[PDB]
């Protein structure tokens, strides 16, 4: 129960975090060129959402799982000096910060 409290904790504080902008909806590949052909699995906070909500998660690892997704992704598709890179470079060191300061 903790393990999925705490995933509760950490996506809810990461959904309400200034840098989330670009993660809250998943990307839509008719607006980024490229983005099909580069990201293999997309992810972002919505869907996180809604798999932790249908009770989709197993362990508290495939949650963090999902969210290293997200910023795996946000990484291999922008510059590290884009607004979208920046932010994601935020919210990784803001859930890697979080997820340790529990576990
Ligand atoms: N509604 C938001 C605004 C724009 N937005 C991006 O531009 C983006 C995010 C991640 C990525 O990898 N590339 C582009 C995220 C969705």
């Amino acid at each position: 129960h903790s393990d999925l409290t705490f995933c509760e904790i950490i996506l809810m504080e990461m959904e309400s975090h200034d840098a989330a902008w670009p993660f809250l909806e998943p990307v839509n590949p008719r607006l980024v060129s490229g983005y099909r052909r580069i990201i293999k699995n997309p992810m972002d906070f919505s869907t996180m959402r809604e798999r932790l909500l249908r009770g989709g998660y197993t362990s508290s690892e495939e949650f963090a799982a999902d969210a290293l997704l997200v910023f795996d992704n946000c990484q291999t598709f922008n510059e590290d000096d884009s607004e979208v890179g920046k932010a994601g470079h935020i919210m990784r060191r803001f859930f890697e910060s979080r997820w340790e300061e529990f576990y």
